[PDB]
């Protein structure tokens, strides 16, 4: 049912509108995914002016039912399952030494287009940290993204460690903890333990002048064989 929707390529919607520390911000995004591949391509554009955050600090919460789930393991693929309908994403985002973003989101069809709808909330973070100073490279690393089923709520629970480059050369870590729960009342799969292995490449459009994000993305699940 649900995966029949992405055996193509499907235009994505992203509306995020944020506040942190009290910087208030609305990012837009559009472009492309086509779950065959793994593949995402998404251009980002930040509507109220200057972002007050780095970019990549937004990558994860800015659409994993593109993930390319193997043949083998598509019983465990609970994000497509759970579509049209969708699903609500919540997260918390522990920057190691900083503050936190707490997360909600619904990830659902609106016609054809697949729409990521985000509300983000941004507390104690230190005023020349590495996010509110800007201090991260225009940059991204590849990470493990762990799965589990959360047969209570019908859904998941995910967990992983987002590394960000410092430009001294260090590392901002930040915790990521999630959970999924469906939209709708219909059966979704509750997968057994897994995880999606996943890259992204960040960019800038020459001709544009407004703050932005060009993002390239594989993700691949994994760790069932």
């Amino acid at each position: 049912k649900g995966e029949e929707l992405f055996t193509g390529v499907v235009p994505i919607l992203v509306e995020l509108d944020g506040d942190v520390n009290g910087h208030k911000f609305s990012v837009s995004g559009e472009g492309e995914g086509d779950a065959t591949y793994g593949k995402l391509t998404l251009k980002f554009i930040c509507t109220t002016g200057k972002l007050p955050v780095p970019w990549p600090t937004l990558v994860t919460t800015l659409v994993q039912c593109f993930s390319r789930y193997p043949d083998h393991m598509k019983q465990h693929d609970f994000f497509k399952s759970a579509m049209p309908e969708g699903y609500v994403q919540e997260r918390t985002i522990f920057f190691k030494d900083d503050g936190n973003y707490k997360t909600r989101a619904e990830v659902k069809f609106e016609g054809d287009t697949l729409v990521n709808r985000i509300e983000l909330k941004g507390i104690d973070f230190k005023e020349d940290g590495n996010i509110l100073g800007h201090k991260l490279e225009y940059n991204y690393n590849s990470h493990n993204v762990y799965i589990m089923a959360d047969k209570q709520k019908n859904g998941i629970k995910v967990n992983f460690k987002i590394r960000h480059n410092i430009e001294d050369g260090s590392v901002q870590l930040a915790d990521h903890y999630q959970q999924n729960t469906p939209i709708g009342d219909g059966p979704v799969l509750l997968p057994d333990n897994h995880y999606l292995s996943t890259q992204s490449a960040l960019s800038k459009d020459p001709n544009e002048k407004r703050d932005h994000m060009v993002l390239l993305e594989f993700v691949t699940a994994a760790g069932i064989t």
